[PDB]
């Protein structure tokens, strides 16, 4: 039982860089945490990051061929990317949007996302744990 | 832990009214369903509901004195009250925004809240799930 | 069949103040007119005016469980409610909206309503007459 | 006594035409129901339509001269046309602004009207009743 | 040297009606001081105007065609018309704005025009001389 | 397939005025062009111009009514009209929006149109030849 | 001889709370304070605070019928209450806006007030020495 | 009568410089010419020139207390001083604004003008005749 | 010569077998068979490509422009965001033709400006998989 | 204590010009007032007033030098100079904004001020009396 | 020929490192005078580095730069975004224009991101300190 | 100290290309200069171009771990990526932004960057000097 969590540019640096903007828990630590929330849910977690939009596009496209939900993190490209949105659009299964911080509480331009509009629900400011909610939205469908 | 659950106005009327927006679970089902998570996380839950909005202030005065954390639906004063965000700004434990519906999938002026900038977090569109998701957070500290 | 007309804070204090802006007929005299106009055309109008939000709120919540029709003049809250908005859009039944004084000849505010979108119609700057024209309509519906 | 109801463009179509929008009565029985209301009330109607905004123009400069009521869907024009609105300003009679459907139900700039601010009042959303309201207003003024 | 002055919706009714916005100068009593004005000057002045939109670009397409300069005051359709400018554009000679009232010291909607951008110059709010000041410029070239 | 080809205000002035603009062909070789055309694609091309709104209004009514296509240069009343949307939302058959000059290289407010979103397509910025494809267009539905 | 002295939603719990913001004193203390200058003034203060607009707006109806001058601070409800703007306006007496922190160094939302186009003077950033200034300009008239 | 023309900064270095954009006629030049045109109409013209605000408010300031006409070039001040607009609001004679170029035709700043509403008239793009034009205007009246 | 570029933007691989509601139900495959029999009609070479990468999307505009061969391009979702591609587009010296095939003023506000535009010779919107057959044939004549 | 005040542009006018608008007391009464007023609150006021920027920059410096506080009606350039406001963020000691009028009862642009964020606080409308209070501020620090 | 080069300061520079030193540096209007004429010495060039509080005197060094063909380093404080007259008489140079900001004014309120000169400057630097002045003099002696 | 220079999108095409825009020098020249002015400088410059976002990305990315100062051109990628900025904001060592062109004489959207507020500086309009003179900045930081 499927959940791609799909992260965007930078956030392979988690925890490691910028700990004061986005938490002290690294990628590789995010990966553990999820796949043991996982578990105990009782789906398979599958994370992935990347740096290029080329990538996280194709995974989505393989998240809307396989019908399986999708919790995304976007990095920058939340506020930016028609592109990313338009293939979000595509998915049948739930899309959850996660922000690790609280975007209302930055710049105003980070107060807009593309994805919101054809996201599921989105979570914002909960850290890491955003994540391990969404998951648990999706175990109850 | 004590955490209280605060909905405004017109949310006494869930699950009876308006079920295709949000949702079919009434409210005193709401407040059973927030019981048994409390439980469940070894937190007490509780939950009150006004269409008053002196009345709402007056619970977060109370959670503000006793340095509670708040879960709050705050329905259409969410778009338009200072006087809440005021009162909001003042707590010391976790703010937690939650909306039933995907605000950001309706009309333009719901995509602006006056509490998201002083919360600690959101969680928009997971339906009445999200009051036991900010729980749950909650519960983690 | 019931109709209910419902005005909103400090309309109470009608013709006897602000005639130059609101009219010279007073509250009484309007429900006075407005229970004849009703005996006319075979209605019955339930009159009621409050400076509460709360207490317009649940009025409207009770038009909603009668399915019966609302005339509403929202006062100063046509502009700034939102959690007036979403029980009036919960109403089955027809609602209209009236404002007394003509608000596209006064500040620029207050040409917008978070009303209108959701009424069945909207009826502004015949004064008094407003609310017998909007009987009227609802005795053919 | 006599009352002339002006409408603009495209209208000459109604019923016939666009009926899910504007309504499912013609021009000829709108006029017709028009005049049977007039008749009831002691009034003269004289209705008149035209795609032609010079026309209109001519029809409201006619009205001015004679110190006569005008009840005016302008249809398209009421969102663009200035110079309408400038021979509307010398009107010395009531102006009632009338329109079919709820203008502010629809694309946003549909809530603009240039005649609004120099109207005695405006009639929006209550369907063909509008005109019949709009003359009852005239027979008491 | 023969000079076009165009005058559009409404402006037939100068002088008689509204004279407290636009002065108290017939459109008669206008075409003659701005014919006695043209023989002084030596130039022919022919005045012409109109309420159609049509009939206005036929004027601008003659004077286009035959290189004679304009003196437009469009009235309404200053603010609004993009098919006016664009005739208005293709005028070789010069095209001189005028505006009898200072349409600065009116609704902000009168302080853009569609002319201004194509127009050799513009002329505001000096009553009827604007016309005859605008006339003597073209008999200097 | 008769395609009704309508052009609006000034464009009877094609190509012997302002060919840098608008292109060198005239209006009567527009419609030789069209006609050649509609006869290749197998179709009968009824082209029409006019300065009058009134004029294009009843035009596009009688496609309306014909269940006919139009392709449709507005001109300036492209970026004004709501009585030309108003009348275009009605048809039944395709309609397509044509410019001869790239309405996007030029002035900030041809940039936005009041007939494309009721329009079936665009073709903007390939001259005359824009209205011999949105032909082709239509011979293939 | 009586002020009628006013304060908005939160504004009971000044002194103990939000000391960085609003100041060390306290509700209480401030009666105490205003009471005492008032009398140095041969006036006779009447301090009311309410977190319920109804109660705010009962408070000037009163001071309205009284003709009795009114020092307002509204708290949040100074940007966002058109009912208290209005209800504000019919004051005959002279309205002074007080707001204790300096609202245009902080939000860009703080610094919209519904109230000071209607009010007779506006006191802002002074702390809660803005009250005593208000008294004395009341004082002298 | 006595006519102050009053030119604002930079403009001492009238048509040696920037003649591409203010034309050729030098500072000196232009004196001469108001000079000339002033006796040919009967009026006595004072020619000024400055780079410092306080000095164009001086002047101001003394056509306020003579009841002096002012002819005023502001130059880039037009778009930016509200200082300067108050003097002039001073004035009880006409005040009548000219800008050589056609503020208009060049980037959209030019367009708004903090004088045009205090004006009595505005006279834009005519080159230097713009004042000679003004003159003739204030013999008149 | 004419030889023509047509490049495909993002997620415009899954055209026709997804979203068939909103992008009509021809596959890439099929929209490529169908511009080069219409190419061949025209006397003309169409050479079609497609990528989800705007660096490679840029390349085949750069190579275009070293070429001088036309380009008729559908940015996908880029065409509302990339100053990049615009600027790329910018130094094209033979015509560029922007197409898309839904009609984007019939949709959000936000798909109603084009960075693309202000600089392509001309636009056609909202025609279908059509758009680009058309923009072809104005490329065989100019 | 030495506390400075400081009037801008035009104020030297004051009472013998615009009395309707600024009052009826001239800048030499005004001065009397203040000195008196300074003196009863054991205070040393130095006034001054300049229609030049650059003057009141320095005795803004010099006030800066001094560390004295400044109470300051910049006059038009509240709404235009972040010169002033740069000058003005360098005193340590308080800075108090006065307004004469009520800048929020007049044209929109006024209701703007680059002053009021650096400013300690604000008081506007109160009249000439507005100078008087600021100086009491300034006695209790 | 010792090429001229203009730097012109608008109000308050005179007050230069009278605070906030984290956003405008600690060095003062007559240090930088100093710091400017000697690297100036050091390029083969001759800086004439002027300040006035009065937007007049201001013009009237930018007509005769004007007038004198002489580049000119501009840091015009807050009239940058304010000042349409300024702006205007900068136009009218021939030579080059450096518009400089000692503070970086996209790191501040929104109102310091529009800049009235910017347009009609060659170029402009921002938030590299006093060093700007260094630079566009540096600019000026290359081309 | 090693010092990054990043050129962004289509920079590679420098000084063949679009020469009237960005100048006549290579990319290859570009580094040639670079390499040589930093070694004068006691520096060691690398010198990259991408026109892949993920590319640019990660050598922001090696800065960041390496604490090495960063000269930036981002090309068009400058008004876009926020993706870029937030990689930018993780720079502990200087980052200074270089453009080229003059950004402020073109488009109104080149005048905004996202890059701006988190960089130490900024430098444009100076063409390929611009790089050289932020390396000297660096050489002093
Ligand atoms: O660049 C980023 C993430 C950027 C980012 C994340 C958010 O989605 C979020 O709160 O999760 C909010 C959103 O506005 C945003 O752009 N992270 C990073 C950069 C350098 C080093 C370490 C981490
Ligand atoms: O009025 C409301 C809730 C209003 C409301 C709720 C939200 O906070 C949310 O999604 O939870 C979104 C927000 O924009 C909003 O205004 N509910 C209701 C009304 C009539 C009958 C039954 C229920
Ligand atoms: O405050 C009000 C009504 C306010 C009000 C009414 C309108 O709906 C309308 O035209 O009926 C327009 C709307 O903009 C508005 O706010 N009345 C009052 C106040 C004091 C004393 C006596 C009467
Ligand atoms: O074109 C119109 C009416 C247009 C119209 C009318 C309104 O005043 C109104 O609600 O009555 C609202 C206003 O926004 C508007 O433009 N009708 C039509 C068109 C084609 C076929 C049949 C009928
Ligand atoms: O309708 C009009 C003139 C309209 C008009 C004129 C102006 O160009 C000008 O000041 O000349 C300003 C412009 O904003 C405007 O719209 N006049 C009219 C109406 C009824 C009866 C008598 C006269
Ligand atoms: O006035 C016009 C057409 C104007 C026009 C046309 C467009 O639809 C287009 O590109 O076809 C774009 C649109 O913005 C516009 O208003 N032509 C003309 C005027 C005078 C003399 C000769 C010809
Ligand atoms: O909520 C408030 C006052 C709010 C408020 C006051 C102001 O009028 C003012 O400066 O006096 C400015 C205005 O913008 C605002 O909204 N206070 C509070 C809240 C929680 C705990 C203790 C005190
Ligand atoms: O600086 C100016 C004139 C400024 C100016 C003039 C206008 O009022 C007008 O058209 O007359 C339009 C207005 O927007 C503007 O700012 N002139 C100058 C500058 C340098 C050298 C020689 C002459
Ligand atoms: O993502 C896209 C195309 C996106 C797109 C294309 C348009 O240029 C156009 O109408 O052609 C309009 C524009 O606004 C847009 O962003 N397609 C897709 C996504 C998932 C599965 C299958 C196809
Ligand atoms: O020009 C002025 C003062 C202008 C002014 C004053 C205010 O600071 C204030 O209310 O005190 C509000 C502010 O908006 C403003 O511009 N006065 C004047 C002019 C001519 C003759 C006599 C007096
Ligand atoms: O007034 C100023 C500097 C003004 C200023 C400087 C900038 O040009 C720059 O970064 O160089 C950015 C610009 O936004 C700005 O207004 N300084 C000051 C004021 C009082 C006391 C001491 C120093
Ligand atoms: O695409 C670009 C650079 C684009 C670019 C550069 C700038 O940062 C700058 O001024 O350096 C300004 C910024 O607005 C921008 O977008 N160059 C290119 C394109 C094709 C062929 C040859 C060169």
């Amino acid at each position: 039982l499927i959940v791609n969590v799909i992260n965007g540019p930078n956030l392979g640096r988690l925890g490691r860089r910028e700990p004061a903007v986005y938490g002290g828990t690294t990628h590789d630590e995010l990966v553990a945490l999820i796949e043991r929330e996982a578990a105990e849910l009782g789906l398979k977690a599958v994370v992935r990051q990347s740096d290029s939009e080329a990538q996280l596009l194709d995974w989505i496209h393989q998240a809307a061929d396989a019908a399986e939900p999708v919790i995304l993190n976007a990095g920058g490209l939340t506020h930016t990317s028609v592109a990313l949105r338009d293939a979000c659009a595509e998915l049948s299964a739930p899309l959850i949007e996660v922000h690790i911080s609280n975007v209302h509480a930055r710049e105003e331009f980070r107060r807009h996302s593309y994805l919101s509009p054809i996201a599921t629900g989105v979570i914002v400011g909960l850290g890491i744990q955003g994540y391990l909610l969404a998951l648990r939205y999706l175990a109850e469908h």
